[PDB]
């Protein structure tokens, strides 16, 4: 792809963060805590699952960024509106608000509903993130395997400011704890 020139650099909201995860001091990486982290609750905190959000919310233009997901077994990367819920169960759809993929038990998936099957040769260690505001488009692309798309969502309705989304995902079986990180540009 050559969408490599909007590249934004996107800094992780603590206030957003369910209260078992650990962002670095830099606020570019997040993983999963073995326990509760001390931090009062607010109304931002995603309660239910290991989420967080980035700062920047955007409402036009084209936005590029990338995500480290090495080592990984589970995970969800995408936007989502600035207004999804916070609190409680939830899908991740984009009658929610959400446009993201996901790794899961060995295979990968589009947060559409229902959701739909990827197609990944080469799993990724890197993924980048196109955002075209006006278009109504968020692309995703494997940087592992010389920027391949992996999904497109087009005709977005976003109804709202987008902010980035992240999931590190559950740590149950003793081989997710590994971070989720920003890549430089
Ligand atoms: C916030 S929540 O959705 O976890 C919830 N709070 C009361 C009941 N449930 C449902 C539940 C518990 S175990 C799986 N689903």
């Amino acid at each position: 792809h050559h969408h490599h020139h909007h590249m934004v650099h996107i800094t992780l909201d603590r206030n957003t963060a369910n209260s078992w995860l650990i962002i670095s001091k830099d606020r570019r990486q997040v993983r999963m805590g073995d326990t509760h982290q001390n931090v009062s609750d607010n109304k931002e905190r995603f309660s239910n699952y290991p989420m967080v959000l980035g700062a920047q919310r955007f409402s036009s233009g084209k936005m590029y960024w990338e995500v480290d997901v090495t080592q990984k077994e589970a995970w969800d990367l995408g936007v989502c509106r600035d207004s999804v819920q916070r609190k409680g169960q939830f899908s991740l759809s984009p009658e929610n608000g959400f446009w993201t993929i996901w790794l899961w038990q060995d295979s990968y998936e589009a947060g559409t509903s229902p959701q739909t099957t990827l197609h990944i040769q080469v799993p990724p260690c890197q993924i980048g993130i196109f955002v075209d505001y006006e278009a109504g488009v968020v692309s995703f692309y494997n940087i592992t395997d010389h920027g391949s798309l992996i999904y497109t969502f087009s005709e977005c309705v976003f109804a709202g400011p987008l902010r980035p989304f992240f999931n590190v995902g559950f740590n149950y079986s003793g081989g997710n704890a590994a971070p989720l990180k920003l890549c430089p540009l």
